[PDB]
């Protein structure tokens, strides 16, 4: 019952996550090797048997396993891609809260009446950092559309490239925040471009 | 000059192989991360700059990097698939010699005038084993057509599924060899089916 994928998909948010993901891929792959060998041994028994038969039957037999194999190897390719895509999403969620928490701070510092320039930066590097870690991870996801099957792969790529463009704009929007507090801007500026 | 892929492709047959392959994937991936970050940092500088410009320019800029990224991530996906496919071939070569050497023996034993049944099996398990290890590895290759891009992926699958069918027939042909020496067949038979 609790299938490798079923389990993973049912125990989310996890703090240990990465473990689940590896335990997941490692456990699914194992089982796969099982069924795969079960079908391959099976295929032989079928050949040796039907051997003293017509080309029509021998051949037809081969067209059975050839197809049962293509059938499982596919479902298998999908279960994996199921794991990756879920995981990939759960990390995104994490990285996103981090992006959020750093910004709620950068805004916190930005608003202090005696705008301690030194602080703005402190809280901003943490924002720009997270944003960057997200930038990076979104890319990792893009590249993980390797098994590219339907147009789902092209659809995802578009969803990835799309969020990738947001990440940027939303940071530049966050950076435009300095203009409203035209002061800390100078003490921070030249330093800002350095991080960039 | 000696590109990660260039090097790998130029130092074959290797006995250490696996090392080359890992050193290869590890070194290509590293460099990739480099160019990728170079383009991502670059993209920002371009945004912050062109920011105080029209939607036409800002947007167009984004259409530059969006495309330069898709451009590199692809070439990158191809260089990798280049490594895998080469490696995958070189292993096949290896496993194939093993398939050969075991058969030259199984035939050697099969031909001894005083057909020592006990030996035929000894040399045959080694054949059927190799053949099986090949069976397995061909499958690993099939599943490694994950990045599926053009119809190259479908073309390869067909080449894989094709060799997969040969592996079988050629073993059953090798097994049919027992019939010509109708003797060792009985002492070996029931035992034969057990390995199967």
């Amino acid at each position: 019952t609790p299938d490798a994928v079923d389990k993973y998909l049912e125990t989310p948010g996890d703090e240990n996550e990465h473990a689940h993901f590896q335990k997941a891929k490692e456990r699914l792959e194992a089982k796969h090797r099982e069924r795969m060998s079960q079908v391959m041994r099976e295929w032989e028994e079928a050949e040796r048997q039907a051997k003293n038969l017509p080309k029509a039957d021998k051949k037809a037999v081969i067209q059975h396993f050839q197809e049962k194999v293509e059938s499982l190897e596919q479902e298998a390719a999908n279960e994996r891609q199921q794991l990756v895509e879920t995981h990939m999403a759960r990390v995104e969620a994490m990285l996103n809260d981090r992006r959020r928490l750093a910004l709620e701070n950068y805004i916190t510092a930005l608003q202090a009446v005696p705008p301690r320039p030194r602080h703005v930066f402190n809280m901003l590097k943490k924002y720009v950092r997270a944003e960057q870690k997200d930038r990076q991870h979104t890319l990792k996801h893009f590249e993980h559309v390797r098994m590219v099957d339907p147009k789902k792969a092209a659809q995802i790529r578009s969803q990835v490239m799309t969020h990738l463009r947001v990440i940027y704009e939303r940071m530049n929007q966050s950076l435009s925040l300095l203009y409203n507090v035209p002061a800390v801007a100078e003490e921070i500026q030249d330093e800002v471009d350095e991080l960039l």
